[PDB]
């Protein structure tokens, strides 16, 4: 299998497990995850909860632990940070030039689309950051790219928006 690592940090931010679609003409890649709920297996113990228990033979503390969340977000340990409206205008910028910059290198020819492309997507989320939220591999780069969480038409499916121009691949099976 692939996995799909940032240009910057070369950090795989998620692999080839899940359904890629490449969006904005391949400007972008959108991951489909699969929030993943918890709550089953008879057995509880004092490490997840449990009351201490003493007299009464018929008593329940309930522990109530249940656990949900995007599957790539778990397993890629996946990071939620913040940002605002204006810095996004200046993050973009410094982002897109860490990825054009190092496309520059790479694929010169690649930076033209990028440049069009990063400020096109950028606008298009901006307009949505209510519902768009930022993500970083588990090193969080704040000179890196970001991952923007979003639900399907459904608002159930979470997939996550990638830059292609500003991820890396690499086939490693074993």
């Amino acid at each position: 299998m692939i996995i799909y690592r940032d240009l910057i940090s070369h950090d795989e931010m998620f692999s080839d497990i899940y359904k890629i679609r490449e969006i904005a003409d391949g400007l972008c890649l959108e991951v489909e995850g699969k929030m993943v709920s918890r709550t089953e297996g008879n057995i509880d113990d004092s490490l997840i909860g449990g009351n201490a228990s003493a007299e009464g033979p018929e008593g329940e503390g309930t522990e109530s632990t249940v656990i949900t969340g995007v599957d790539i977000v778990m397993n890629h340990h996946l990071q939620e940070t913040s940002f605002t409206k204006e810095a996004y205008k200046k993050y973009i910028k410094d982002y897109m030039k860490s990825i054009k910059g190092k496309l520059e290198e790479q694929r010169p020819e690649r930076v033209k689309p990028f440049m069009t492309g990063a400020a096109e997507q950028i606008k298009h989320i901006l307009a949505n950051f209510k519902n768009y939220q930022f993500f970083i591999g588990e090193n969080m780069n704040p000179d890196g790219m970001v991952a923007l969480l979003d639900y399907r038409e459904d608002g159930v499916t979470p997939y996550m928006i990638f830059f292609k121009d500003g991820l890396e691949m690499e086939k490693c099976l074993e």
